[PDB]
């Protein structure tokens, strides 16, 4: 598998070659337009949507902090998180811890 | 591998140049805003909340014990730990390996 996934609950979910965009503006802008989400992956302070990803560690990171070099070889999937799934994730790291 | 991971149970992760940060309590303040918890991990003994890193040899230590310099050379990741966390942390497999 030399394609990366890309998946929005109840969306059906799509496979992409992340280091054919060169850049996360790139990125983010091809999946907005893929899920019908456009602008809500690309302003962080109005949007409550995440575009999050699962690395060679199993490790759920926010999409943009790395040096994009990086980022192309530790991606494993990528996942766009709802204001509503942010918080269901809040609760079952409660549901963890008790 | 060159920034440093920022982790926190229930929230998703953050990646941070540790090198951009001349010493921890402006490493503290990032971190606090990342993620929400504004006085929570510079101001620990109202708060309960740790600021702990996993170094070069795998042990888990407190971050802001070691000089800056040391810190930035030997951090592989950072991670919030909640008060609840910390006590789930002493909770059984030293009486595994024991029986």
């Amino acid at each position: 598998r030399t394609y990366t996934k890309v998946q929005k609950t109840g969306s059906v979910g799509r496979s992409i070659d992340v280091t054919s965009f060169k850049d996360y503006e790139e990125l983010k802008s091809a999946i907005e337009c893929m899920f019908g989400l456009e602008g809500l992956l690309t302003h962080p302070q109005s949007s409550g949507w995440k575009l999050v990803y699962v690395d060679y560690e199993s490790d759920v990171l926010l999409v943009g902090d790395d040096p994009w070099e990086e980022f192309v070889g530790c991606v494993r999937c990528i996942r766009i998180l709802s204001p509503t799934e942010v918080q269901q994730m809040s609760e079952e790291g409660m549901k963890l811890l008790n």
